[PDB]
């Protein structure tokens, strides 16, 4: 019952049709009320998902670890979380952390149980996470917009103009592999330009994004709507164009944590 995505060869992806590409790389539902979403990708074993607690609380720990063949979720992993929704809370082995909107939390190897909760069912928290294998444990850490050093790039000419906020990177804290960030395109702009995962949100219900993938010469696109994610394999490109402005979270692992 664990959504597993195998890694596919470029020659194999080349032949995939629309639905085929979607089944392999698209993560249709990231946020499901009072539950947790979880997609396991054999590409560097990154797992992706969302957690949106409303009338209940949501926990991940021992029972999840069973599915991965370990005592508990983070027995041999690090978790990267960014809250996209309303003010909420994340309790790591009893220690409670208040993570507001656009606030983040990194839970290192060792944490036995993580509990997600919203502090108001009216506008619930939308916890988006990326989880990667971890060989050493680093301290659990909360990262807020404040400590992030936003960088503004691109130009209205090329329709880039976006602010990149790096939450989890060497200069903010230490992690084994995981590197994650939040990039927001300045209204009027629609273009956003080693394996990566891209999560698209904060975009009107009618708007969408044409996510570019495939080898530089055999490119395909995956139409993406608000709050969905795509696995971008090592051999693929990852550009995207939107119908309207949008913002997205990126996460990656690979050879050197250098963004």
């Amino acid at each position: 019952s664990l959504d597993v995505r195998q890694s596919i060869h470029s020659a194999h992806a080349k032949t995939l049709d629309t639905q085929g590409l979607r089944n392999e790389f698209l993560v249709e539902k990231v946020f499901v009320a009072d539950e947790y979403t979880m997609v396991y990708s054999h590409i560097d074993r990154i797992i992706v998902g969302g957690i949106m607690p409303i009338t209940k609380t949501v926990s991940v720990g021992g029972e999840v670890g069973k599915q991965l063949g370990v005592s508990y979720f983070l027995e041999r992993r690090e978790l990267g979380v960014i809250n996209i929704g309303g003010a909420g809370t994340i309790t790591v082995d009893g220690q409670c952390y208040e993570i507001g909107h656009r606030d983040a939390l990194y839970v290192g190897k060792g944490a036995k149980e993580v509990v997600f909760a919203s502090i108001d069912t009216g506008t619930p928290a939308k916890f988006y996470y990326n989880c990667a294998p971890a060989h050493t444990t680093y301290p659990t850490k909360k990262v807020t917009p404040d400590e992030v050093s936003p960088v503004t790039l691109g130009d209205n000419l090329t329709s880039n103009r976006r602010t990149i906020n790096k939450y989890f990177v060497p200069d903010v804290l230490e992690t084994c592999q995981l590197s994650m960030g939040l990039t927001e395109l300045a209204p009027g702009n629609l273009w956003n330009t080693r394996m990566e995962v891209y999560f698209y949100f904060n975009m009107d219900d009618d708007a969408c994004v044409f996510h570019m993938m495939g080898q530089p010469q055999e490119t395909r696109h995956i139409v993406m709507h608000n709050e969905q994610a795509v696995i971008s394999p090592s051999w693929s490109i990852h550009s995207g164009v939107g119908t309207k402005a949008y913002t997205f979270i990126w996460g990656m692992v690979g050879e050197n944590q250098v963004f």
